[PDB]
């Protein structure tokens, strides 16, 4: 299980940029790609995880533990008390996989503290966490990202508002903007300030698993069926082909079957 780092503190879209390249490379699978968009790999596939570690101002770390098959974000850690190792594991992660959240965030058995995360990962709860209608809502940004790691990292006691704020920035940041070049792109066009995301960033979200079994599907670089998303101004698009909506995404959900590679 590899770690990426980023700081959060002090970068440029440049380092941004990076930081998601790196990320891609290391999530995707070696060989699997339609239509040259790589696609993540099979839950069989080791490693299974991937590391983001994310240096904040003020000394302030949170290492996200992310499932390189679909990108979600099963938990996070941060350094406690005064050598101690914080996990937070989701609600929704249960099995085998809760160890492993336990051990690879934190592989100092001896030196461990366990902090639940006590809602699931969807969007929806985490909106009621957060207390909104909608995270578009919520505004995203790098500022706005490391403010919110100063709130958790280290921090005795927070609100699930508190986390739930913190976890809404974060997934959209890093693992929706893995995904989606259309997402990175609107972070970097708004890097210096903080931004709503529009309704194509948020249709980009909710339909990612469509959009990857259509790609993967679609013979000759035609749909198998007329795909209905949103455009960046709230009004239907629909799309035919995979050149059509392509240059917005970066990495395919596991899709089992051949498909045209290229
Ligand atoms: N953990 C997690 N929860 C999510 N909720 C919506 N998208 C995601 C995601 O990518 N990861």
């Amino acid at each position: 299980v590899n770690t990426i780092i980023y700081n959060v503190g002090s970068t440029t879209i440049s380092k941004y940029a990076t930081f998601l390249n790196d990320l891609r490379n290391e999530a995707k699978d070696p060989s699997l790609k339609c239509y040259g968009i790589p696609m993540l790999p099979n839950t069989n596939t080791n490693p299974k995880y991937v590391l983001v570690e994310l240096q904040g101002s003020n000394k302030k770390t949170i290492t996200l533990m992310l499932r390189r098959n679909n990108l979600y974000v099963m938990g996070y850690s941060d350094p406690f008390e005064t050598n101690k190792c914080r996990y937070h594991i989701f609600n929704d992660i249960s099995g085998t996989e809760r160890q492993d959240v336990e051990t690879t965030l934190c592989p100092n058995a001896n030196s461990r503290v366990s902090k639940n995360i006590n809602f699931d990962s969807r969007y929806p709860t985490l909106e009621s966490k957060a207390g909104v209608k909608s995270r578009s809502q919520v505004q995203l940004g790098i500022q706005i990202l490391d403010s919110n790691i100063g709130k958790i990292s280290g921090v005795m006691s927070f609100t699930e508002k508190t986390e739930a704020e913190f976890l809404l920035v974060a997934i959209q940041m890093v693992s929706e903007a893995a995904r989606f070049k259309y997402i990175e792109n609107q972070v970097k066009t708004n890097f210096n300030r903080a931004f709503n995301p529009n309704p194509k960033v948020l249709n980009l979200q909710e339909t990612w698993g469509k959009i990857s079994t259509a790609i993967h599907d679609a013979k000759n670089g035609v749909l198998p069926k007329p795909l209905e998303l949103v455009d960046a101004s709230g009004a239907k698009w629909i799309v035919l082909r995979v050149d059509e909506i392509k240059p917005d995404v970066a990495l395919l959900n596991y899709v089992g079957g051949s498909c045209q590679t290229t």
